[PDB]
């Protein structure tokens, strides 16, 4: 059977999310007292805040838009909002320069990924940022973030569009993977391509509390790496390179900014914390691969750098191929990739010149988007919460990114393993966590993620209790679906300004519009 409306042309491509899924969603909105199946934990108070990529136009600029990336769409935000058991929704586009100027225009006008040489005239000397990859609550500021521009703040409440690089930093770039120091509360990062377009230049930065930069330092990577994601540690940042190099004359010639090669080794930056000079920062080593995101790291107590990552043992973006025929060979060759979680020990003791130690296995299974207990961040950690194909339950043909089906739960002290399976024919996304109360263990409380129920065409949250991690509590039920995202966050309600006084919908007057004498009822007939 087919529908005969079905066949009238869209003048869409596909634009697919990191899931493979390919529906634009981009509704703008609320749902106040979301349905929920089960009891939302009066022990949630606070926000998890999602962001995916969603474009919010056709993205035809350029050759049509047949070479959008997965990693493309403009930034869209769903907060999901607990207080006292009620759960409201909230989504809304982040007003990028990009957003605004396509949105203005009814029209595509920017083209590849990371390339303003294939963007439209008028346009390639903006902040080309979707803003689609992380969020963070730094200093009472709420931050969309993507690592080719500083980050856009958002009102917290009504995610209203406030700015652009609200901490001032002098590099072009932000991370999307700063991490919040549990000991200082310094939002600790970097930003490479920290110049513009392939440059070497990273610039690392700590901003304290208050929102002032407190350490700073300019240096440079051995080449022009994708520098995704980084581990923090209490005398450290380590920068984790993934083997792709961008090149400026393939960007010129409309190509990719990235491209993958096989020949190099993933390559670690140590940057002592406050660092004095460039000269302190090391350069260490291992083979070819793709560790995609850390859980975190900390130093151990003979002063070892301890990280555990996802790797995929190849490219895990392959829409970003090799320049070479012979790498694209290689890369067509080897198919799906094997994936695993590990740990990495980079011993400062040693010389950063030899070969790292090949990384220990702890999950021999497909994982991503790992989260960790945020109050140990920077600081000796034991919990992940780790996005998994589930063991014997799942593809294995899949891509990294499109066949994640289950939550893992790794305590390393324990070391225990617990898995949580979204169901057939269903999807999980990255988990976030939220603490029992202030005071309880780490990895005490409830982890929460949105599940895509693919027959069903809808998503929800799952809210589970680390006391059962098999089963979940609660389900936060949407009457749709939205957009497979990318990273998103626990925010505590503590953290939030004016969190006691104000939802992410405004509640209507109190005062009745309508005069006492228009009731249908009087109480004397
Ligand atoms: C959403 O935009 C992105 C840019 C670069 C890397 C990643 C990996 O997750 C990403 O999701
Ligand atoms: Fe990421």
């Amino acid at each position: 059977y087919v529908h005969p409306t079905d066949i009238l042309p869209s003048g869409w491509p596909t634009a697919t999310d990191l899931s493979g899924g390919a529906q634009p969603r981009r509704f703008e909105g609320t749902i106040f007292d979301v349905m929920t199946r089960g009891t939302i934990p009066k022990e949630l108070h606070g926000t998890f805040y999602r962001i995916m990529p969603d474009y919010a136009q056709p993205p035809t600029y350029y050759k049509g838009g047949e070479l959008n990336a997965p990693i493309d769409g403009d930034g869209t935000v769903a907060a999901f909002r607990f207080k006292d058991g009620k759960v409201d929704y909230r989504q809304r586009f982040v007003e990028t320069d990009r957003f605004k100027v396509e949105r203005r225009a009814r029209k595509s006008m920017y083209g590849l990924y990371r390339n303003p040489y294939t963007h439209h005239p008028c346009v390639r000397q903006t902040v080309e940022s979707t803003a689609n990859t992380n969020v963070v609550m730094h200093a009472g500021r709420f931050l969309a973030m993507k690592e080719n521009g500083n980050a856009y703040e958002m009102d917290p409440h009504t995610l209203k569009t406030l700015g652009y690089n609200p901490f001032n930093l002098p590099s072009k770039t932000m991370t999307a993977h700063p991490k919040q120091c549990s000991v200082t509360g310094n939002l600790v990062g970097f930003g490479y391509e920290a110049k513009g377009l392939a440059t070497k230049d990273v610039y690392y930065f700590e901003v304290d509390p208050s929102g002032k930069v407190v350490r700073d330092l300019w240096l440079e990577a051995p080449w022009c790496a994708f520098i995704h994601d980084c581990a923090l540690t209490p005398n450290y940042l380590v920068l984790m390179l993934w083997p792709f190099e961008a090149n400026l004359e393939r960007m010129k010639a409309g190509g990719h900014h990235w491209a993958y090669d096989y020949t190099k080794p993933i390559t670690w930056i140590t940057i002592p914390r406050g660092a004095k000079s460039k000269d302190e920062v090391k350069y260490w080593h291992w083979k070819n691969g793709m560790p995609i995101h850390t859980a975190s790291g900390f130093e151990d107590e003979q002063g070892r750098i301890i990280i555990d990552s996802s790797l995929v043992h190849g490219n895990a973006f392959p829409f970003f191929p090799p320049d070479s025929d012979e790498q694209k060979k290689k890369q067509e060759a080897d198919g799906t990739p094997k994936a695993q979680f590990v740990r990495w020990t980079i011993d400062p003791r040693k010389d950063n010149n030899e070969q790292l130690p090949d990384p220990e296995v702890i999950l021999d299974t497909p994982s991503e988007f790992p989260q960790i207990d945020n109050r140990f961040m920077g600081v000796e950690y034991s919990s992940a919460f780790i996005n998994v194909f589930v063991p014997d339950r799942s593809d294995g043909n899949k891509n990294v990114f499109q066949g994640l089906n289950g939550l893992a739960h790794y305590k390393r002290k324990e070391g225990t393993t617990e898995w949580y399976y979204a169901g057939d024919n269903c999807l999980i996304q990255e988990p976030v966590f939220s603490p029992r109360s202030k005071d309880a263990p780490e990895g005490d409380g409830f982890v929460l993620a949105i599940v895509d129920r693919l027959d069903l065409n809808r998503s929800e949250v799952v809210v589970i209790d680390t006391r059962d991690f098999t089963k979940a509590v609660a389900a936060v039920q949407l009457p749709f679906a939205i957009r497979s995202g990318i990273h998103g966050q626990w925010i505590p309600g503590e953290v939030t300004p004016d969190f006691e006084t104000k939802g992410l919908v405004d509640l209507p007057k109190e005062e009745h519009w309508a005069p006492l004498s228009q009731s249908p009822y009087d109480p004397d007939a």
